[PDB]
């Protein structure tokens, strides 16, 4: 419908859509080839992802997400906005393409037969996700859902948090699960769960426990055990994230600093 933004408007003519990528609630995402995305070289073709409506009240969320992405600006560890097609019919939101898919699938696809994903790589994944979450928090933005399937992997193993904005019960903090309140510290609880997903190479949280009585065990002070071959330093981080009192869990800065110290152990 309305405005035309000269910092972001990109012509349909140099966008040829490709094969779908997935989901997601807000609309289908499709691979696409864009021409001249870097106006330095207007030849330099590149692979981008395009978010569209399916065909709506989702038009409101789609425009809303686009405007949010403009506000936050770039960062290494989020899916960044590249341009928008508002001018000749259907809305297109062009964002960067993570070639290796989501992090849980990246992990599961390279699992041993039992007992590549060396220890620096997995620490590198956790460090990058912590850096992206700290940045989103610093822009007063947030991403409740945070789970390994919410994280995308580029061709060069850069982690990018998909979507952010200004049911998944095994990732939710107690106060969000029961009091329906969400803060940065409840993200830290979810990041702890994501940490466990990473060092189980894409495992399912609380294996075997159906999605009910989980809450009673959390009230008993129980939490998932240390996964195999996970060093005690990283399990310590996980359990600090799973402290019941929100102010006793670490902030994303402290998680950044602790993970960075683990990366430096080289
Ligand atoms: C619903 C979908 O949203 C997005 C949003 C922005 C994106 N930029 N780039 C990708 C690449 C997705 C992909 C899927 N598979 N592969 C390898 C093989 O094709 C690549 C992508 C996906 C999704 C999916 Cl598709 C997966 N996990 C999380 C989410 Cl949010």
């Amino acid at each position: 419908d309305l405005p035309l933004d000269p910092l972001w408007e990109f012509p349909r003519d140099r966008l040829v859509l490709g094969k779908p990528l997935g989901e997601g609630a807000f609309g289908q995402v499709v691979r696409a080839e864009a021409f001249g995305m870097d106006p330095a070289r207007p030849d330099q073709a590149s692979t981008v992802a395009v978010k569209m409506l399916k065909d709506d009240k989702d038009l409101a969320d789609l425009v809303s997400e686009m405007e949010v992405m403009k506000l936050i600006g770039r960062h290494k560890n989020i899916i960044n906005l590249l341009g928008v097609c508002t001018q000749e019919g259907p809305l297109y939101v062009i964002v960067e393409c993570a070639a290796k898919g989501n992090l849980r699938e990246f992990l599961r696809a390279r699992r041993p037969p039992g007992p590549p994903l060396s220890f620096p790589v997995l620490v590198s994944c956790a460090y990058q996700v912590a850096r992206g979450m700290q940045y989103l928090e610093s822009r007063k933005c947030i991403h409740r859902d945070l789970a390994a399937r919410n994280v995308l992997v580029t061709e060069d193993n850069v982690m990018k948090i998909a979507d952010f904005g200004l049911l998944p019960v095994k990732w939710m903090a107690p106060e969000a699960l029961f009091d329906r309140v969400y803060t940065h510290q409840s993200d830290v609880w979810s990041f702890g769960i994501l940490l466990w997903e990473i060092f189980t190479l894409g495992g399912s949280p609380y294996p075997g426990i159906p999605v009910e009585e989980l809450f009673s065990l959390l009230r008993e002070g129980h939490r998932m055990d240390r996964p195999p071959h996970c060093p005690p330093e990283l399990y310590g981080l996980m359990r600090e994230c799973w402290h019941a009192a929100p102010s006793q869990r670490p902030t994303f800065k402290q998680l950044v600093e602790a993970l960075d110290k683990v990366l430096l152990a080289v």
